[PDB]
């Protein structure tokens, strides 16, 4: 993780015109001095700078009023300025610099302006980079005036998210965004293909029925076909027979009656013989070997002819419809199980990612739960606590509740906390996640407002064997905390302006017990 490296002050609150540099430990940094010397004022500047719209929390009446209205000695400033240095040699910052420089500066009239390594940036930028490096998670690791106890009133349900921040379910939940969205694509195929399968079924059925009507046609054709050659095979063997004597009555009957009608039947017969020279002699020889007798087959042939009429009309594209739309629809139906077996394997898919997700929430949820106990009986000795999750079994739509037990003492809800205990409480809590997964620093104005000695004691032993890991930056006037820190940043107030001065211990010493008549 990054951190804090120093922070520049220019225009801000108690602090005058003079641009103002406060270096800070990579451990234990204690700002110290009395009340009202504005040792605070630092913990609103770096609220501030991470781009806090908070107005009531940076404790100015308005936003313009982060601004030194000036003082007996120096002019009113023309805008309010804070510049945080990080140390990201670790690249926690998405970003290829081991040094990431915030600056935000605001003006009289409200608008403000921010920059990364000296470029503008926009507000939502800032933001979401120090999203990216986890700087402040819900700001659980920025204890300022009043949070203790905002932490207090907050509801299990509000508790809950971020423990989901800190296990880390964000690249499950994109996992399952995307196996979402392909299921969601995966089925409005899916109903794609039903309605196409039942427009391609019911037009099948027609094709069918034409198919059918259209090869029975076909059939009647042939027979009516064959039919025809067979009739005409026997009208010239009858007309044979006929000429034979028709034209035979030519010497026995006179007066050329008998010449005309004898060239009439000898002027159908001729024809009605050749024209079987253009038949194919497939067919011709397929019927040349069956019936006779005329007049039936010509009752036939008028049958043949008037069974043709029923069925018309006929369509004919309708043999080779039939096949194309089946193909379609088995290929529909070929179609739909493959889809709906691909929706099958996203489902389980998307089960697979939940119980995932849900097992690194749990792995998380009770690792800090460990941590949270052990660490709550180091502050209050011989007494436990414990994180309850409301929803087991969906953990996601449930809250997170607290409850503690003092040595000796009735069980209380982290809602029912009052006395310092609220304040150890708070600090268990905190401590517990920080060994989990350490934030890059942590920052803690007061705090002790509200413990004894014995307990500030053990918080300083916690704070110092946590910096090995994490940066602590604690706004105190208690010795015993000054006491383990590794350096000790003094403020004081002189003629209406802050003053930060690089201090020692027994100098801090010296100076606040002078001060404390």
């Amino acid at each position: 993780m990054p951190y804090i490296e120093k922070l520049e002050l220019k225009g801000f609150k108690s602090y005058g015109n003079r641009k103002v540099v406060i270096p800070f430990s990579k451990g234990f940094t204690a700002i110290v001095g009395a009340n009202g010397s504005g040792k605070s004022n630092i913990g609103d500047a770096i609220l501030f700078v991470l781009g806090g719209l908070s107005a009531k929390a940076m404790r100015a009446t308005r936003i313009s009023d982060l601004i030194f209205a000036g003082s007996k000695g120096e002019p009113p400033a023309k805008y309010a300025e804070v510049a945080i240095y990080f140390n990201n040699e670790d690249r926690g910052f998405p970003i290829d610099e081991d040094e990431v420089v915030i600056k935000r500066r605001v003006y009289p009239d409200g608008r403000s302006a921010y920059w990364l390594n000296g470029r503008r940036a926009t507000r939502s930028e800032i933001l979401d980079l120090l999203s990216a490096a986890m700087i402040s998670p819900e700001g659980y690791n920025l204890v300022l005036q009043g949070d203790i106890t905002k932490f207090i009133k907050m509801s299990p349900l509000e508790r809950r998210q971020l423990i989901d921040e800190i296990s880390g379910i964000a690249e499950y939940d994109a996992k399952k965004e995307k196996a979402l969205e392909e299921l969601k694509q995966a089925e409005e195929n899916l109903a794609r293909v039903d309605l196409l399968i039942k427009e391609v079924k019911k037009q099948l059925d027609k094709l069918e029925k034409e198919r059918n009507d259209a090869l029975r046609y076909l059939d009647l054709k042939e027979r009516l076909e064959r039919a025809r050659v067979a009739l005409l095979l026997g009208e010239i063997k009858r007309l044979e027979s006929m000429i034979d004597e028709g034209e035979r009555k030519r010497a026995e009957i006179e007066e050329n009656t008998i010449k005309v009608k004898s060239a009439q039947l000898r002027i159908q017969l001729e024809e009605k013989r050749r024209e079987l020279k253009h038949f194919d002699a497939a067919l011709i020889r397929s019927v040349k070997e069956v019936s006779l007798d005329l007049e039936v087959l010509r009752k036939e042939i008028e049958d043949m002819e008037a069974e043709i009429k029923a069925l018309e009309p006929v369509n004919m594209k309708a043999i080779e419809d039939f096949e194309v739309v089946e193909r379609r629809y088995l290929e529909l139906k070929s179609k739909r199980e493959k889809l709906e077996a691909e929706k099958e394997s996203i489902i389980e898919f998307i089960n697979e990612i939940e119980k995932e997700k849900k097992n690194v929430f749990m792995r998380t949820l009770e690792a800090i739960a460990k941590n949270f106990s052990e660490l709550f009986a180091k502050l209050s000795p011989g007494g436990s606590a414990r994180l309850i999750l409301e929803n087991p079994e969906d953990p996601f739509s449930g809250g997170l509740e607290i409850e503690a037990k003092p040595a000796g003492k009735d069980v209380k809800r982290i809602e029912a906390m009052s006395g310092g205990e609220k304040a150890l409480t708070a600090l268990a809590f905190i401590f517990a996640i920080q060994r989990f997964k350490p934030a890059p620093f942590y920052l803690f104005d007061e705090i002790d407002a509200h413990l004894d000695d014995a307990n500030v004691k053990r918080v300083a032993d916690l704070i110092k064997e946590s910096s090995r890991e994490s940066q602590f930056i604690v706004i105190t006037l208690r010795d015993v905390m000054m006491a383990n820190a590794d350096k000790i940043i003094g403020v004081s107030m002189r003629d209406g302006v802050s003053r930060v001065v690089s201090l020692s211990l027994e100098k801090a010493m010296k100076i606040l017990e002078e001060a404390k008549k």
